């Protein structure tokens, strides 16, 4: 799920190294997240975290071992659009949708360098 | 490359178990292939074998370990159409194209049970 989400984000933002640009941004983008999102990018991360939390409730996802970001699915990037594959079973397809949505949200919101590596001393 | 081609064929032929229906069909469909194709399905297999042979000449493919059918790429099946992903590097994208083409060829040609497990005693 993580490398596929990395690839999805580059599908939408071809200039980005997502694992570098969006990890540890604000309160939500990265491992965990808590507190009020600092901006709309952070709010895209918040929704993605909630999406993932939702996925873990599927008995389709519970049939698996992973850190949520290792539920590997199939998607294509074609002309900068993401298509989640009908080959994904239920869990993967749900995560595929979570990841497509966040990649698109990230491409539509402002990126604020101030919130990069934001001091967690109050999220 | 093999499980992705399996998935591609089911994308086009949703009633099929491709690893069962198309393996060891005619002279070409399966490991190797030699002789004159027995029918157009077999000719789709012949073209796919030649495609794979072509791929091995890419220095992009030579940078890898696999049996040709383990050059794993990314594609989506959506509404029974295959899209090879812009995330594939050169070798994978070439194999993705080989596999998409054969899956489509298979869906357009007659399937002849006579040629299933055809006696190789003259291909
Ligand atoms: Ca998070
Ligand atoms: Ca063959």
């Amino acid at each position: 799920a993580l490398w596929q989400f990395n690839g999805m984000i580059k599908c939408k933002i071809p200039s980005s190294e997502p694992l570098l640009d969006f990890n540890n941004y604000g309160c939500y983008c990265g491992l965990g997240g808590s507190g009020t999102p600092v901006d709309d990018l952070d709010r895209c991360c918040q929704t993605h975290d909630n999406c993932y939390k939702q996925a873990k409730k599927l008995d389709s996802c519970k049939v698996l071992v992973d850190n949520p970001y290792t539920n590997n699915y199939s998607y294509s990037c074609s002309n900068n659009e993401i298509t989640c594959s009908s080959e994904n079973n239920a869990c993967e397809a749900f995560i595929c949708n979570c990841n497509r949505n966040a990649a698109i949200c990230f491409s539509k919101v402002p990126y604020n360098k101030e919130h990069k590596n934001l001091d967690k001393k109050n999220c």
